[PDB]
Formats: C-alpha cells, sequence, structure tokens
C-alpha cells in the first residue's frame, strides 16, 4: 500500500515490474488514476562515474523523446543526491517477456516490430549513441508498438514476480575481438530479428559458454537461415549477421531495404 512523491505530485504503487541491481521500476497511478511507470535508482552506493552514466541517460532520454515516438516517453524526473526518479509512460509488456510467451510470431507483427526497432535505433545513432549491447528486453510493447527504454549505459533490469538464452547470445563479435561502429547495432537488432523468425538466437545452440564467443567471432563458423515464404527477411538477417562491419548493412540501408518498404 506504499505511495511516492515526484515534483509536488503524488503517485500510488500497484506493483513492482521487476528490479537490478540498484534500481527499480513501479507500475504506478497518479491522482487522476492514470497509469505509469517510475524508475526509482538508488545512489547511495553510487560511484561517481556511475552518476555521470545515469544523469547521461536522462540528458539524452530527455532530448530523444522530442525527435521520435519510438523512444520511451519521460513525462518527468525528479533527481537528488541519493535517488532519481524517473516517471515514464507505462508499457503493456517487454519484448523479451513477450517473445518468451509466443512460441509463434505473426510475420505481419514481426515486420512492424522490425520497423519500430530501426527507427528507434536509427533516432539514437543520429545523436551520436551507440548502444552496443542491444537486448530484446531494450524494447518495450506500449499500444502495439515498439519503444526504446534503455539506453545500454547501466542496466541490470529483469522482471520480477524457460530463461532459454544467455547474456551474450546477441553480442556483436567485433565487441569480443575488441580485447565501436552503429553497425555493431545493427548484428544485436538481427539477433532479435533472427529470434523472431526462427524461435531461437544464432548461437543458442551452443551449449559450451567458452566457445560460443570464439564461435561468434570465427568467420569459417557458418550460420544457419532456413528457407521461408518472405525471402526478403532471409536477406535481411544474412545482411545483419555478416560479420565484417564495412559489408555489414547499414541501418538507412535496413530502412530503404524491400522487407520494410514493400508491402505483401
Ligand atoms: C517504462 N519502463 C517500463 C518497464 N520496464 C521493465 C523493467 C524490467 C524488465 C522489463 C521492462 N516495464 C513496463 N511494463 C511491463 C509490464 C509488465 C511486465 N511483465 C509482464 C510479463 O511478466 C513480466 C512482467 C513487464 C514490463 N513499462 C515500462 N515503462
Amino acid at each position: 500500500f506504499q505511495s511516492m512523491s515526484v515534483k509536488g505530485r503524488i503517485y500510488s504503487i500497484l506493483k513492482q515490474i521487476g528490479s537490478g541491481g540498484s534500481s527499480k521500476v513501479f507500475q504506478v497511478l497518479n491522482e487522476k488514476k492514470q497509469i505509469y511507470a517510475i524508475k526509482y535508482v538508488n545512489l547511495e552506493e553510487a560511484d561517481n562515474q556511475t552518476l555521470d552514466s545515469y544523469r547521461n541517460e536522462i540528458a539524452y532520454l530527455n532530448k530523444l523523446q522530442q525527435h521520435s515516438d519510438k523512444i520511451i516517453r519521460l513525462y518527468d524526473y525528479e533527481i537528488t543526491d541519493q535517488y532519481i526518479y524517473m516517471v515514464m509512460e507505462y508499457g503493456n509488456i517487454d519484448l523479451n517477456s513477450w517473445l518468451k510467451k509466443k512460441k509463434s510470431i505473426d510475420p505481419w507483427e514481426r515486420k512492424s516490430y522490425w520497423k519500430n526497432m530501426l527507427e528507434a535505433v536509427h533516432t539514437i545513432h543520429q545523436h551520436g549513441i551507440v548502444h552496443s549491447d542491444l537486448k530484446p528486453a531494450n524494447f518495450l510493447i506500449v499500444d502495439g508498438m515498439l519503444k526504446l527504454i534503455d539506453f545500454g549505459i547501466a542496466n541490470q533490469m529483469q522482471p520480477d514476480t524457460d530463461s532459454q538464452v544467455g547474456t551474450v547470445n546477441y553480442m556483436p563479435p567485433e565487441a569480443i575481438k575488441d580485447m565501436i561502429s552503429p553497425k555493431s547495432d545493427v548484428w544485436s537488432l538481427g539477433c532479435i530479428l533472427y529470434y523472431m523468425t526462427y524461435g531461437k538466437t544464432p548461437f543458442q545452440q551452443i551449449i559450451n559458454q567458452i566457445s560460443k564467443l570464439h564461435a561468434i567471432i570465427d568467420p569459417n563458423h557458418e550460420i544457419e537461415f532456413p528457407d521461408i515464404p518472405e525471402k526478403d527477411l532471409q536477406d535481411v538477417l544474412k545482411c545483419c549477421l555478416k560479420r565484417d562491419p564495412k559489408q555489414r548493412i547499414s541501418i538507412p540501408e535496413l530502412l530503404a531495404h524491400p522487407y520494410v518498404q514493400i508491402q505483401t
């Protein structure tokens, strides 16, 4: 039966959607019984660099929403030396949970979601952000439209009440080779669309974690692309999962691709 105040306005808490490390997100109602999601971040043990990172996420998100409506709407925020309250729009469900429940995705809906994702990541790229660690969980379904909730800075968020994929599965090869590019996100997006298309991520079948990394980077490992009705889609997946960034398709190319632009 808890409640919370953000910028002079009081919000009753219905339940906790999920928590990741030093942050929590709640389903809340306002004064006029309108629904929102409020993110609470605890800064008490957050280091100087970590504070600066959270500052950046708010700053960008605050600006970016004015450009595109495929980035989560932040209606209001409150920020102090010990806490952050972010009042965002409420979404029905994160994509990762939705994808776990949907054993088969509708080809039309997949295609729509893909266009929603592309528009979102295109917008962050245009403002000089490479998300780098892109996941399905970074996308939120609000009224049949995917929206980008998280910019990948210092996130550990899971829902808080089977778990097939690992953390590494969507990661680019260059990031593993690193020990950079907008096209690094294109690889990650590619894996999301690949999961939606074939039911698993490209390297899910690999048992061992050590070798799974080595498998991603290795050019002599070939990825499966079983034939499907949409020969467009099959091209997009291949084009996204080409290991070399220079050859790998760019976001603007993906937008003018037939899959996105051609009606069937
Ligand atoms: C801004 N930020 C938001 C969310 N963040 C969540 C943070 C934890 C991981 C999932 C996303 N969830 C939102 N909605 C959800 C509603 C129900 C959800 N669940 C239903 C399925 O089982 C898991 C919880 C998950 C997210 N809305 C939202 N607006």
